[PDB]
């Protein structure tokens, strides 16, 4: 059948946002190397870059921060609902629920004059919701993010109930930049489908989150890090890799091959972040050194011309090093990638709008005569 | 660059479920004409047809009813959250939120031994949720649906707190059949996109609902019906048509279709339902007679361009006759179409599964060197 499997070849839209050069292994947001953005900019500046199109001057940057800092509070029903949930609920399930309530209560209209500012407001509230989903699942009380010197600091402070170190803040800021956008996976796709009907911006995120909740999209950092936990020690790495992978059959996690020819540039930066925490904390070093050895084995026994660690291979270690339990890892992706979701759907609605409605190909039965039940 | 915008020519899957002949105006579910199903069957029989593939015998039909009747309960979090939201919230907002809570608390695994039975349970709870959304918005007390001789009766009784008449039960059962499936609109697309990541069934419905909440997909029954409310009386119909439609060149809502080039077979059946209610109720008759006259002017004007009454033209008058306020019309569509959503994602996951990841075409800025903030 002439089905577009996985929509693999299908260009669902154009974008001015993000460009992957898989051959040279370089990733750019709006023309800027992600290495420069991480090294010399910040999540707030990237927010302005993706939504408005250029890096912000001081005054524009201060306008971004001002919106964020006045936008952390969410409706009481969001918080009460989050904290009434059973504490073992999937964090993405809680997030999609939270965003349904945001939709129902704010129910923003689409409008060129305000879409960008709305997106910055949503980004603020995504921090509030993520931080308190952790706190809920831990059986703590709620804590709304408060204005501080950075978005990343405001988020971490609310999450953990104390002032983060400067190293923590920088790593978190880096992580928000690192996962802001890349390809058009099912979540971004779901968001675009919702935006094509002009469903409100919050509900477009609901759709994205609903797709991300699936284990073939969500869950990657979790599964990769769980390898290192199982291995337990660097001394154990070589045996584990032998009797699980080589004479095994179901394979290792956290390696890619499809997008980049040699190495994912994001993956490279997560590794450097992990490594930096490792020379400060023994438990982080233990997982980092395990990870390193598996990397060598995995690239050797599979060819370097082929595979590389993807972002998921070291991201969990950074997340762990920041204090986050494994059950938050996918949520920390969502916290970052929501910028890309927002930038993409605004791009679509304002510049390329078209209702999405694909075909099904009917097979299955030809016309038949109705048959009463006694005769069935 | 006029790429695959809208995905209109993309085949996203095959289906055994629904056949449409737009030339002769024929709709079939698994080979059976929609007229036979409405006239001689029931929603429970259609549930079994769509999910299991055939009309059920008495034993199989009793199994469907047994699952339904034991599955109306929802987590108390659902009630708590629904009833805590502002009474003016959009019903699909409230529904997408409710389904986020179900996904969080049930979090069902995909399993081909249980997927179909889980679908029936979800259909049970959709009635509970839709009934209580009505109740919340009217500041009424929650009420869970109870076992009864039929799904339509159980839904109607919970909603209005009163035993429905046999005509009401029959009209509701017909409605559930009539809107069960058709083409692959944005809601069905969003559910498929989520199912492609193996996101849990409830979250796949979450996704559908987020797409449905947009006014370019949801809201069609409401807008068509509101024409008649605005017309006010049958005597005013000709004046209104000439002013709004002929001179104002506005679109006649409830007319036209991408595939039907004759009368929507669904519109014929809704009309006959409306007709019957009209002869026993004066308020319904008022709107029916208005709708009749508009239909005549509409056909005279547009018939020659193969533009005819579609399924949304008469549906709202039916929902009105059943006692439903206008703000519930699209929810009642969701209540029916969920069978189609579920049938489609089960087909996809069990028989056609492929992770979905379309492409974006990069235009936008060439590579450029970082620019410190003082130079911006």
């Amino acid at each position: 059948v002439e089905v577009s499997r996985g929509l693999e070849n299908v260009i669902i839209k154009t974008t001015g946002l993000t460009y992957i050069d898989g051959i040279n292994g370089i990733l750019r947001y709006r023309g800027y190397d992600i290495n420069d953005l991480v090294n010399y900019a910040s999540y707030e500046e990237l927010i302005h870059l993706m939504l408005y199109g250029e890096l912000p001057n001081r005054q524009q940057l201060n306008q971004i921060k001002g919106i964020i800092n006045e936008s952390f509070e969410v409706p009481e029903q969001v918080i009460s609902t989050i904290f009434s949930m059973p504490r073992n609920c999937d964090a993405i399930g809680m997030m999609e629920t939270a965003f349904g309530i945001l939709a129902s209560i704010y129910d923003p209209k689409w409008n060129r004059a305000t879409n960008k500012e709305l997106a910055v407001q949503i980004i603020a509230k995504t921090a509030t919701i993520t931080a308190n989903i952790y706190r809920a699942k831990e059986g703590l009380k709620p804590k709304i993010p408060e204005p501080s010197e950075s978005y990343a600091e405001s988020f971490l402070a609310a999450t953990f109930g104390k002032k983060p170190t400067q190293e923590e803040i920088k790593a978190m800021d880096a992580s928000l930049i690192l996962y802001t956008d890349h390809e058009v996976p099912a979540s971004t796709t779901a968001a675009l489908v919702a935006s094509s009907t002009l469903s409100d911006m919050y509900s477009c995120i609901v759709a994205a989150l609903a797709a991300l909740k699936g284990p073939l999209h969500g869950g990657a950092a979790e599964e990769a890090f769980k390898q290192f936990v199982e291995i337990g020690s660097v001394e154990n790495a070589d045996k584990w890799f032998e009797e699980k992978i080589i004479k095994g059959k179901s394979r290792l996690m956290g390696f890619g091959h499809r997008v980049y020819k040699t190495y994912d540039p994001r993956a490279k930066i997560f590794k450097t972040l992990a490594k930096s925490f490792a020379e400060k904390n023994e438990n982080v070093k233990k997982y980092y050194e395990i990870a390193e050895r598996i990397e060598k084995l995995g690239v050797d026994t599979f060819g370097s011309k082929h595979i590389y660690p993807n972002t998921d291979f070291y991201s969990g270690i950074v997340f762990y090093a920041l204090g986050f339990p494994i059950y938050m890892f996918t949520s920390l992706f969502a916290l970052s990638r929501v910028l890309g979701w927002l930038a993409h759907i605004i791009e679509y609605v304002e510049e390329q709008h078209r209702l999405i409605r694909p075909r099904a190909l009917y097979i299955g039965p030809e016309k038949r005569e109705f048959k009463p039940i006694e005769l069935r």
